[PDB]
């Protein structure tokens, strides 16, 4: 309920560092990583996994989880560490595809100064998030919850909406506890 948390700094010699860095560096090799931190919020983690369980019973053969990037301002880090991507933080996200939290497949998307806004020290922030993309469709700005999969059973909704169903670039999650901010990357130009 209180959703307290811990910030563990990974040594660059830690395997975990090599993995997160490896993925980041697919599109952001010209940037300079200063630290990667793991975020441990047991309440949030339990909450996240609770949803993952009920989604893994519904979507049959679908791989519901993805690891996607999300940039934000220095001044949002404590709110996200504690609360995740709850409903108040979606008021500060684009509406082009709906009113939820936006997650990019590639780290260069998030590495934009609109999203990973450089701080007073010129340091930029991008989370490497676990997100339940599940079953998804094309999106639009007017949405506040995802569209109905079945018009004949419209209380069963899509999990997320994307820019492009067959070749996605970003994903929009609308529900609380549908993403876990596992890793935080800190870097400069
Ligand atoms: O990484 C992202 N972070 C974010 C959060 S921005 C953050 C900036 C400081 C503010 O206080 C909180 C909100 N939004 C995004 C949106 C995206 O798509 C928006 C266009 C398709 C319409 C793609 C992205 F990669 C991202």
């Amino acid at each position: 309920k209180q959703q307290n948390f811990c910030v563990v700094e990974l040594l660059p010699s830690d395997p975990e560092y090599n993995t997160v860095a490896s993925k980041f560096n697919q599109t952001c090799s010209h940037f300079r990583i200063e630290k990667i931190e793991r975020i441990q919020n047991p309440d949030l983690w339990n909450s996240y996994q609770a949803k993952k369980k009920t989604m893994d019973a519904k979507n049959g053969q679908t791989m519901n989880e993805k690891q996607l990037f999300h940039g934000t301002d220095a001044g949002s880090v404590p709110h996200v560490n504690r609360n995740g991507f709850n409903r108040s933080y979606a008021g500060k996200n684009a509406v082009a595809y709906g009113k939820g939290t936006y997650f990019a497949v590639n780290a260069n998307y998030s590495a934009n100064d609109t999203y990973s806004r450089p701080d007073a020290n010129g340091r930029k922030h991008v989370y490497y998030v676990r997100v339940l993309t599940g079953i998804y469709t094309h999106g639009n700005h007017s949405l506040i919850v995802p569209p109905s999969k079945n018009p004949q059973n419209p209380t069963d909704l899509y999990d997320t909406v994307t820019d492009n169903v067959h070749h996605p670039s970003l994903f929009v999650a609308f529900y609380d506890y549908q993403a876990y901010p596992e890793y935080l990357i800190t870097f400069r130009k």
